[PDB]
């Protein structure tokens, strides 16, 4: 499935905070859509970020497989979720995800695709 | 009447200060809602310093990812104006330096405060 | 007129100089393999904290966009991708991923204007 998790946030967390951060989003893409987690990857990118016409601690995360998100969506908002609000002090109302599926082809992965 | 849900990362390269991004995010979030016509509240925007290229030189650019749940078909030149607009006015980007890409996303693929849409 | 964009995320300890050269390298490779010239070709570097495997590694994701000219192409595409970021970052080829996108010209946007 090949589950990557890009997460673009804006608040003013330690180096540490962002590794920890990366390393629960890896666990909750293994749990949640199922897949060995050495296929399971994010990158963690600080922002400067608003919500809502105001600048406040906020968030983006943007989800792509070569398929294995239909039906895990809410699953995978709630625990990413529950994960910057407990990391971050990121609220539920000011984070977006995306979920997107992507066909092998359109996939690349060590000098190849699928 | 319908909720769209806009949103906007923009990507960007210039040597800007901290107070200019949060003035580009502020009026990015106002771009969006007075042209793809939704409440601010639902309006959002991530700035993201990078570092950049355009036609193999290396200059101050930009890319901005907009994306929302419908509401795109049509406004993609007004929203292409007012970002360049905006990111010349604030960072002295070009605008033969921006790209922008426009998405639609149906609302199963779009969570948000722990569920979907 | 394809307009090929490379957004590059990724997580190495590197110079701003080193990343200067690799979005200069991505613009080639864009215009290499697309078969376009180098003039519409962009790209954006963004230094992220990055994981594969539930570890922290040097990793990237690079997401590479245009109005169609990828059919095919994703292959090469990777391959200069990996090798670059190998060469220049000391990136694993098994610790990056790679993403093709085709978008029609009326959601593309530049210079005030769409396509």
């Amino acid at each position: 499935h090949m589950p990557h998790a890009l997460i673009t946030l804006s608040a003013d967390i330690t180096e540490e905070i962002k590794k920890e951060i990366a390393h629960e989003s890896m666990k909750i893409l293994s749990e949640v859509i199922g897949k060995p987690i050495s296929y399971c990857a994010t990158q963690v990118v600080t922002s400067v970020g608003g919500f809502g016409g105001k600048i406040v601690k906020s968030a983006f995360i943007d989800i792509k497989s070569i398929s294995g998100l239909k039906g895990k969506q809410e699953g995978l908002s709630d625990r990413y979720c529950k994960l910057l609000e407990q990391k971050a002090g990121i609220e539920g109302g000011n984070i977006y995800l995306n979920f997107t599926e992507m066909t092998g082809n359109n996939w690349g992965y060590d000098h190849s695709t699928f």
